[PDB]
Order: structure tokens, then C-alpha cells, then sequence
């Protein structure tokens, strides 16, 4: 009765050294109602692009789309000139090629539009995909592999729905304060899948898509998590946990153990993110079964120490909301929702960073090559929940959100949590970024994004002094 999980395909490299990505329109069925809805190489979401470390591909990217879009890697260390940020545009009807030099470790990393101002909607619409890179190391460790089996990606995303089938996308005032979130939790498209796993470990490469909702994954009879990576790839040893909060576009990866005779659930627990506690989020909710088929490493990778903080160049990044939108926005919420929205309390140019909204032409700094630079990026004087994400780099939290990281978020991140407090991580840039195509600073909440809450920099030399 409960559809199986879609898995994704796992695409690699032609003859020619090519994938191929058609970006394009088709249906999906979410509830027995028919749903217009935007795919890669499909009708919704995408494959799980494979690349391998020190090794270079080519992607064809065409956009059948009537409207143009862009083509971000993220969490990919890549030049400016491919990292397909709002400057990236692909013209409807058209194709754009970029070439991938893979100089990072293993890492599961996803792709998604980032078209000024629409990434919300496009992301909504359908368009996500996985990136899986391997490289000599991962695969001496004997981690479960068999893709699809035992080795399943697992992207949850909300979305709701107007009375007539389709997917019901706004970006309004509400949205732009507290972002789009819906009543339906899907999981690789499909709502509450069951997935077929062989008794031993599960590894699950866990994506939260959401626009919005941060998520909280455990299983339904306690059984703990293991998590053995995160956005930027292994932990050095794994960190079991019993709950794992994951922001709008990190990734973790983990093992859960599976055994005869117990299904389980995985499942997401109630978050204090406003708007995010609403029915039917406001207990545990399901994201999929593992049913068991009848069919634990000890040190996974080394994390250097971080370097000295002495001398490293600093650069603030506050982030702010206008009054207007927050007082407005979640009275909205509130209005609508009640108590149970738990607000704790133009809109186009409304959220902004260091006093400014977005500006596509003007990247506000010049960031340096090779050099680590320290990041301290505030939420002071803003209740909502700004998951910060840099491109172009993985990165070190030195702190999160007024505390030490926790242990499974130590390593290698692309994204920090900021939520009234502040957060300071220490970042380096190997590639370059010119004014033509700057990398993208911004909160992963998309709808913020889409309003302001992004900024442009450059990466150029840095280190001739
Ligand atoms: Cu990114
Ligand atoms: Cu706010
Ligand atoms: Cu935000
Ligand atoms: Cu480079």
C-alpha cells in the first residue's frame, strides 16, 4: 500500500566525458491529484550526478523551460564561472556547458536553481538533485554502496497544495518572513515511502530540501543514528545521536541499524521554528518505513586541525529583516495559525545583510585566494532562523549560533545555523570568482534569499602583502 522509495539514478560520465541534464516541465500524482511539476532528466527532482576527485567532467545543461534558470552545485568547490549562481543564467530553449575540475573529498553535495529572485518557486516547482563525489579514500572503508539498496539518498521536502491538485506557491508577505512551507512531507517525490533494506546497516544520504522548515530526524522506536559525514563530507569517527536537526540544504549522511523482523520508521520531530509546528508537524511525523529484507567502522577520515586564528582577516555579515516585514509577516502567521505558529515576536528588498538588499552587479567585498578569512555572521536583532550558506568553499564552524559546534557539526560544513545569535566560521576560497561571476553569500531559507538576504563576492589573489 505504501509506494516503495524512489531512488534517483546514479549518472555518470559518456564516452565523451558528458551528462547530460535536461531541465524541463512535466505531471507528477501526489494524493491521486495530477500535479504540474519541473524535473531534471524527469518529471521531478533529478539524478544523483557522479564525479570523481581529481577527475574533470562536462555538463550539458538544457533548459526546456519557457523561463530561464541557472544551474547551482552546491557545496561544490568550483570556480566562480561554473558555480551557476544568479549571473548563470541558461535562456529558455537553450544550453549552457560547464566544465567540473572535482578537487574535494567524498561528499554527498546537491544541485538546484538560483535564479534572482525565483529560486524559491523553482525549487518548489521540483528542481533538485543530488551530486555524489567519491574519491581513493571513501572506498577503502567498506561503508554500505550497493546504491539503492543499502546506500539510499533520502531528499524531504514540504510542499502544500491548492484544491485543484497543484502545487500552491506564493511569495508574499508572509513568505518572505517566515518562508513557504506546506502540510505534505515528501521523500525522493513520494509521500511516506516504504524502502526494502538488507538487515545490517543503512546508509541513509539525508537532504533536507525544504524552501523553509528545518527538520528533525529520529527513528519511531528510538534506535540511534550514526552519523558518519556531513556537507562537506566523513566525519572523522562516527557521532551517534538520537536526534539530528538538519537546516534547509545540509546534508548528513548516516547508518541506522536494521534488523529481522522490525520495521521502522524514520521520522521528523516537532521543530521551534516559527510556522513549522502547525499540523501535521505538530507531533512526529514520517518521512519512511524500512522494511527489513532477510538478506560499524571505527575511524572513517582525518580532520585537520584548525589553523591559528592570528592575523586572519575578518569580515561581519549582519543579517537583518525590516521591521515592516517582521511585524507584518507574522501577524499573518499568527492570524492565520494562532498560537500554534508560535510567532516569537514593498517586501521585495525587505531582508537584508549589513544594511543592504541583494545587488546581482555590485559584490559587496573581494574575499582572498588560499587564505583563511574568519567569518562572524550575526542574527542579533532577529528572531527567524537563517540557515547562512557560502559558496565556493567548505568550511569550519569555530562557533554556531553563541556555542561550540556540536560534535557531527564540527567537521566539514557549507552551512551554519544563525538564530538571534551569532555565528563565526573560518573559510577558504581555492578558486576564483570575478564580478561576472561572483560567488553567492546568503540564508538558505529561500524565500529571504529571494528578497534580500544574499550577497555577491569576489575571489581574486588576496596574498601578494
Ligand atoms: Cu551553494
Ligand atoms: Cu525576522
Ligand atoms: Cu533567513
Ligand atoms: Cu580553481
Amino acid at each position: 500500500e505504501r509506494p516503495t522509495l524512489p531512488i534517483p539514478d546514479l549518472l555518470t560520465t559518456d564516452a565523451r566525458n558528458r551528462i547530460q541534464l535536461t531541465i524541463g516541465a512535466g505531471q507528477s500524482t501526489f494524493g491521486g491529484k495530477t500535479a504540474t511539476t519541473w524535473g531534471y532528466n524527469g518529471n521531478l527532482l533529478g539524478p544523483a550526478v557522479k564525479l570523481q576527485r581529481g577527475k574533470a567532467v562536462t555538463v550539458d545543461i538544457y533548459n526546456q523551460l519557457t523561463e530561464e534558470t541557472t544551474l547551482h552545485w552546491h557545496g561544490l568547490e568550483v570556480p566562480g564561472e561554473v558555480d551557476g549562481g544568479p549571473q548563470g543564467i541558461i535562456p529558455p530553449g537553450g544550453k549552457r556547458s560547464v566544465t567540473l575540475n572535482v578537487d574535494q573529498p567524498a561528499a554527498t553535495c546537491w544541485f538546484h536553481p538560483h535564479q534572482h529572485g525565483k529560486t524559491g518557486r523553482q525549487v518548489a516547482m521540483g528542481l533538485a538533485g543530488l551530486v555524489v563525489i567519491e574519491d581513493d579514500e571513501i572506498l577503502k572503508l567498506m561503508l554500505p554502496k550497493q546504491w539503492g539498496i543499502d546506500d539510499v539518498p533520502v531528499i524531504v521536502q514540504d510542499k502544500k497544495f491548492s484544491a485543484d491538485g497543484q502545487i500552491d506557491y506564493q511569495l508574499d508577505v508572509m513568505t518572505a518572513a517566515v518562508g513557504w512551507f506546506g502540510d505534505t512531507l515528501l521523500t525522493n517525490g513520494a509521500i511516506y515511502p516504504q524502502h526494502a533494506a538488507p538487515r545490517g546497516w543503512l546508509r541513509l544520504r539525508l537532504l533536507n530540501g525544504c524552501n523553509a522548515r528545518s527538520l528533525n530526524f529520529a527513528t519511531s522506536d528510538n534506535r540511534p543514528l550514526y552519523v558518519i559525514a556531513s556537507d562537506g563530507g566523513l566525519l572523522p569517527e562516527p557521532v551517534k545521536v538520537s536526534e539530528l536537526p538538519v537546516l534547509m540544504g545540509e546534508r548528513f549522511e548516516v547508518l541506522v541499524e536494521v534488523n529481522d523482523n522490525k520495521p521502522f520508521d524514520l521520522v521528523t520531530l516537532p521543530v521551534s521554528q516559527m510556522g513549522m509546528a502547525i499540523a501535521p508537524f505538530d507531533k512526529p511525523h514520517p518521512v519512511m518505513r524500512i522494511q527489513p529484507i532477510a538478506i560499524l567502522p571505527d575511524t572513517l577520515s582525518s580532520l585537520p586541525a584548525l589553523p591559528s586564528l592570528e592575523g586572519l582577516t575578518v569580515r561581519k555579515l549582519q543579517l537583518s529583516m525590516d521591521p515592516s516585514l517582521d511585524s507584518s509577516g507574522s501577524q499573518s502567521l499568527s492570524e492565520k495559525y494562532g498560537d500554534q505558529a508560535m510567532a516569537g515576536m514593498d517586501f521585495h528588498h525587505a531582508n537584508k545583510i549589513n544594511g543592504q538588499a541583494f545587488d546581482m552587479n555590485k559584490p559587496m567585498f573581494a574575499a582572498a585566494k588560499g587564505q583563511y578569512e574568519r567569518w562572524v555572521i550575526s542574527g542579533v536583532g532577529d528572531m527567524m532562523l537563517h540557515p547562512f550558506h557560502i559558496h565556493g568553499t567548505q568550511f569550519r564552524i569555530l562557533s554556531e549560533n553563541g556555542k561550540p559546534p556540536a560534535a557531527h557539526r564540527a567537521g566539514w560544513k557549507d552551512t551554519v545555523k544563525v538564530e538571534g545569535n551569532v555565528s563565526e566560521v573560518l573559510v577558504k576560497f581555492n578558486h576564483d570568482a570575478p564580478k561576472e561571476h561572483a560567488y553567492m553569500a546568503h540564508c538558505h531559507l529561500l524565500e529571504h534569499e529571494d528578497t534580500g538576504m544574499m550577497l555577491g563576492f569576489t575571489v581574486l589573489q588576496g596574498d601578494h602583502g
